[PDB]
């Protein structure tokens, strides 16, 4: 599966072998980057350039006339690779290198080309921004999968957003900054350093200079592409016509005076339809009074949304030019105690034309970014047969060849977001969701529930014990699978859950069950203890898990099961469903140090510092570190724990 796929191939059912002795024509005057490249991978005559080029002459009408295009062929005589430019020559390059199996090539022409301008990633979320090796190992990613875009731009750099834009970076991040820009180069992505200074910036000649300034130092590091950020700000760096200015100063002043400059983009303040006034003049001032070679970004009809015809046409409507897209998925800031590992899809596949790019903003786990990254890279590349779920696969078997099966039985379970303020769903676990649906609805009910669904749980609860315990070893990609790893070993506690869940169900004896019971509340407290163990960062702390379909599913069942048991045998077991240690028909949450009840008395388990308490029908109090056990009256009591 050729991915992205080439917008025209033809098959001849035939297969070569790579030339033990070939003929080498256009090395000294192809693009460095592709002749290194096929040069590792390696008489027949191999003929490689650019349309110009002496070497490939014979085939200048056969090479697509568009940017980044190439024309490849592979038959009994010779091989071509031809591009219309450098970067296409490079991309021919890297269809080659997917189509050579075993020492072996297949007979094909292909007419390739892309469909949309730019294409790649914005590192522009919140949370710990990427190490230096994952972005040289993303760099690398991109240039495979032909993505010609890399903005940096983590809210958390300090350098990159308020105050301290205004301050250079010191020696040993700008060496590494210098470092990305040249292995960005190699592989024919160009470096976008972008900066976030409307939280604080004054519109005056000091802030002005300042950002110039610190543009020059990014150029001297090497960098060549450029952007200007006023997302999620306050304040008078929300002025329109200023910000304007700005931009038009930058590329009149800085980008259209270097001698190499490439993109200048920005992101306004404005950047979704639900966060923009209709009645303002704020989208209308930018596309009237913008440079047309400028760039404006833009993320749908919400901060969180896929692309459709009408949304897009609402906004090239107001900034007279076509929208680079900034799509918010995978970027997990907002539901960080999930991983986002579903596929790519929702996008209108008919609108290349109505985009300048088309960039994904993924999530602070730079390995796992990679599914959603490969069938972005697809999808941008050649919307018209982006195949999702073939995609999604591809993408998955690229990453971890070596257990490309059980990353896909952990991936498709984890895949939701759950539910949050930005509105934004995906599916999960769809393929036994009928079945779960059925199952429960019959228990529930004092039905007879079909064996063949009991059985497609029991499997699927095995399969996952099976592709956690394996995928917790594999020493293939070792960095995707530390960012994984807590997720992972809450994912076996799930299975192993519902394992003996339906244990439960076929009952045998009052003893069995019981033990079956008491396993189970075990398990929900080793669960309990990841989810405050591990990811504990300040916003969406703890670990979750198969949670739109699967936990819901063994939850339900779980408490069902020990009603019929406690009228059966007239007990009084605890049909509770996640492990609480302290007592309060709400249920109680605990957060970092944080004990709370989901929106009269509270025990706690032992007796603690008391910090303050959160009321709310703003109600507060400072407790001063009085000991506290009980608590009698959101609804927040904070500890000290800490
Ligand atoms: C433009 C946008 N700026 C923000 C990004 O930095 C976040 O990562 C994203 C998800 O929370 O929300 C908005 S979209
Ligand atoms: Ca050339």
């Amino acid at each position: 599966s050729l991915q992205p796929p080439p917008q025209q191939l033809i098959v001849q059912n035939k297969t070569i072998d790579l030339p033990a002795v070939y003929q080498l024509n256009g090395g000294e005057e192809a693009n460095p980057h592709a002749v290194k490249v096929l040069k590792e991978l390696l008489g027949m005559l191999i003929s490689i350039g650019e349309k110009g080029d002496k070497s490939v002459r014979k085939y200048s009408r056969q090479i697509p006339d568009h940017k980044e295009g190439y024309y490849l062929s592979v038959n009994e005589k010779e091989i071509v690779l031809a591009g219309n430019d450098e970067r296409g020559t490079y991309y021919a390059l890297q269809t080659f290198a997917q189509l050579l199996k075993d020492g072996k090539l297949p007979e094909v022409e292909i007419k390739d080309y892309p469909s949309v301008r730019y294409r790649g990633v914005v590192e522009g979320f919140y949370g710990t921004p990427w190490s230096h090796q994952a972005r040289l190992s993303q760099l690398k990613f991109y240039g495979k999968n032909k993505m010609n875009t890399y903005i940096y731009g983590p809210k958390d750099d300090p350098y990159h957003s308020a105050p301290n834009w205004r301050l250079p970076y010191p020696d040993k991040e700008a060496a590494q900054l210098q470092e990305l820009v040249a292995v960005a180069n190699e592989n024919e992505v160009d470096f976008v350093w972008a900066i976030h200074p409307g939280q604080d910036i004054k519109w005056n000649k000091e802030d002005r200079d300042l950002l110039l300034a610190k543009f020059e130092k990014m150029y001297q590091l090497g960098v060549r592409s450029f952007a200007v950020f006023f997302d999620d700000i306050s304040g008078e760096g929300t002025n329109p016509q200023k910000q304007a200015e700005l931009l038009n100063y930058i590329d009149e002043k800085f980008a259209q005076v270097k001698p190499d400059i490439n993109q200048l983009v920005m992101c306004p303040t404005e950047y979704n339809k639900s966060w923009s006034n209709p009645n303002g003049n704020y989208l209308t001032t930018l596309g009237d009074k913008l440079n047309p070679s400028i760039q404006i970004m833009w993320t749908g009809d919400r901060v969180i949304s896929d692309i459709t015809r009408d949304g897009i046409s609402w906004i090239n409507e107001r900034i007279k030019r076509p929208a680079y897209i900034w799509w918010n998925f995978p970027v997990s800031d907002y539901v960080r105690d999930h991983l986002l590992l579903g596929p790519v899809y929702g996008n209108d596949t008919t609108i290349a034309k109505e985009m300048s790019g088309f960039v994904t903003n993924p999530m602070e786990h730079a390995e796992s970014s990679k599914i959603a990254i490969y069938s972005v890279a697809s999808y941008a590349w050649n919307p018209a047969k982006y195949d999702t779920w073939q995609t999604w696969k591809d993408a998955i078997r690229t990453i971890l060849p070596s257990a490309a099966e059980e990353l896909e039985c952990f991936a498709m379970h984890n895949s939701d977001l759950g539910p949050n303020g930005h509105g934004y769903r995906r599916e999960e676990s769809m393929d036994i969701q009928p079945a779960a649906e059925r199952f429960l609805k019959a228990f529930k009910e004092g039905k007879n529930y079909d064996k063949a669904d009991f059985e497609t749980l029991q499997y699927t609860f095995e399969r996952m014990k099976e592709s956690a315990d394996i995928l917790l070893m594999n020493t293939e990609n070792k960095p995707l699978i530390v960012e994984i790893t807590p997720w992972v070993h809450q994912f076996k506690l799930t299975a192993e859950m519902g394992e003996e869940v339906l244990k439960m169900v076929e009952g045998r004896n009052e003893s069995y069950f019981l033990r079956k019971y008491n396993h189970v509340k075990a398990l929900q407290q080793q669960m309990f203890y990841i989810d405050q163990t591990s990811n504990q960062n300040p916003y969406q702390p703890g670990v979750k898990t198969a949670t739109r379909v699967i936990k819901p599913l063994i939850d339900r069942t779980f408490a069902t099961v020990v009603k019929f048991f406690n009228q059966k045998f007239n007990a009084h077991l605890d049909a509770t469903t996640d492990y609480m240690p302290h007592k309060m028909n709400l249920p109680l949450q605990v957060k970092a140090n944080r004990v709370l009840i989901s929106p009269v008395e509270i025990e706690l388990d032992a007796i603690y510092p008391g910090e303050n308490i959160q009321i709310n029908f703003r109600l507060s109090a400072g407790l001063q570190k009085a000991p506290v056990k009980f608590v009698r009256f959101q609804f927040v009591l904070t500890i000290e724990k800490k």
